[PDB]
C-alpha cells in the first residue's frame, strides 16, 4: 500500500480549459497523456487559479486512478499539485519533457510497474496512503526523501514549502 512503484504519474500537456456547467470550483481539462485520444479530467482550482494558468502548461497526471462521472462530466485521473497556507501550484516538469512519460523517485526500479488500475475505496488507495509523505521540499517535489524525476531533471513547485495533492 505505501509503495510508490504503484502510481503511474505521467506528464501531460493540457490542450483546453474549459468551466463545469454544474459544478461551481471544477475546470473540465483536456490533457494529452500520450495516449490516441487526450484525456478528459476534471480539477478544483477554479476558485484559485486562472484559465490560462493551466492552458497549455506540461502537467503531472496519475494516470492509473479509474475513470469517474462528476456532474455529467467524465474525469479520468488527476493533476498534481503543492499546496501552502491558502496557495495552490502545479508541479512543472522542466521543459522537453514527453507526453507519456512515467514519472519516478530517484533509486526506483523502472520495471516496477504501476498497478494497471487503483481502487475505488479511499482506504485501498495506495495513493492516500503515500499522500503524507508526498511533499516539495525547496521547492523540488518528493516521495520521502527520494525526489521525482523527468527525462530532462527533477520535478519543481514554485512554493518553498508545500504538501501534494
Amino acid at each position: 500500500l505505501d509503495d510508490i512503484t504503484r502510481l503511474n504519474i505521467i506528464v501531460g500537456y493540457v490542450e483546453e480549459v474549459e468551466i463545469h456547467p454544474d459544478a461551481d470550483t471544477l475546470y473540465c481539462l483536456k490533457i494529452n497523456v500520450g495516449e490516441e485520444k487526450s484525456r478528459d479530467i476534471c480539477s478544483g482550482l477554479r476558485l484559485k487559479k486562472n484559465s490560462e494558468d493551466l492552458l497549455h502548461k506540461y502537467v503531472l497526471v496519475l494516470a492509473n486512478l479509474k475513470e469517474k462521472s462528476l456532474r455529467g462530466r467524465k474525469s479520468h485521473g488527476m493533476v498534481l499539485c503543492g499546496s501552502f497556507g491558502e496557495q495552490i501550484e502545479l508541479l512543472a516538469p522542466p521543459d522537453g519533457v514527453n507526453v507519456g512519460e512515467r514519472i519516478i523517485c530517484e533509486n526506483m526500479d523502472v520495471n516496477k510497474l504501476p498497478d494497471k488500475t487503483l481502487s475505488f475505496d479511499k482506504e485501498k488507495n495506495p495513493f492516500f496512503h503515500i499522500q503524507p509523505h508526498l511533499l516539495v521540499k525547496n521547492g523540488v517535489a518528493h516521495y520521502k526523501d527520494a525526489k521525482w524525476l523527468s527525462s530532462k531533471g527533477e520535478i519543481t513547485c514554485p512554493l518553498e514549502q508545500g504538501t501534494i495533492s
